[PDB]
């Protein structure tokens, strides 16, 4: 039960989020908006801050299980798919989780390096990992690029990035 | 005369103190000049700094287009290589660089540049190309520094296949 506020907490933490934003947000009126005795939410985090890391940590978990799951039930072991089920996740919650715009995932290329290289049968080496850490912030910087071009995440630039990461994955994976 | 040396000072006091730590009083004490003559230009750091910026590109611009004109073979890939190399000269060597660099403006500006250069029309393709292609590049470089205070090789050669192989694809 401790558990369940928890969850109701950084619930209403990401609602809050997107309606009032990072400076407005307090712990107040988390609490009011999760339904939980306000010293429940004192008692969990210090800070701010420290609600928004577990949030952002309960984002990557999530997204994660996700990715984890589209490649379980419908990967053909190939890169291509991968890349589709990655970026098209992550697209998904951009749009469609609560607070994610403001809050993300805060790390996130190791645990996808980890996560990727098991499915796809290559050896995490420096070089894979490299890869992977060039293909994730350019992701990410392509992403942000989007939103800003258009509120949704413009087209026409996510098509841009994913042809980009295409021809580079294409290039580079042996 | 005291417009250039107002941002070679916002420059190297960028360098020096940082960006929200520097201070149009820092600057004009660097610069030799009244706090006055700062604010007859600039009513802000913001706006000094801008300016900087607009400055770094007028110079980054016109170094890419003496490389190309002294040795440019019109293709993508030596326009890719000096435009590239250009920014990470700059980012070594010129001050204030790290901290402000140019300040859609840099995208604009190479295609200006860059799209008669190379014999493609100036579209919106082109333009979206650029941009992503800028973007990319900004963060990788980004990203290089942070792993390295030289910039880490291995990081801007990834750099370079990313980019060889984007363009490559989509010119």
């Amino acid at each position: 039960r401790s558990a369940e506020r928890l969850t109701r907490i950084l619930d209403a933490c990401a609602d809050l989020l997107d309606e009032v934003g990072y400076d407005a947000l307090s712990t107040r009126a988390v609490a009011l908006r999760a339904d939980v005795p306000i010293g429940s939410v004192y008692r969990f985090f210090g800070n701010k801050r420290q609600m928004a890391d577990a949030l952002a940590q309960r984002n990557l978990e999530r997204y994660a299980e996700r990715v984890t799951e589209r490649l379980t039930e419908a990967g053909d072991g190939g890169w291509r798919g991968a890349l589709d089920t990655v970026l098209d996740e992550y697209l998904a919650m951009k749009r469609t989780a609560p607070g994610f715009s403001l809050i993300d995932f805060g790390r996130v290329a190791e645990r996808l390096t980890e996560l990727l290289s098991g499915y796809l049968g290559r050896r995490p080496d420096d070089d894979l990992r490299r890869v992977f850490l060039v293909a994730v912030e350019t992701a990410d910087t392509l992403v942000q690029l989007a939103f800003r071009v258009a509120p949704d995440g413009d087209e026409k630039i996510i098509e841009e990035a994913r042809e980009l990461l295409r021809a580079y994955l294409g290039r580079v994976l042996d």
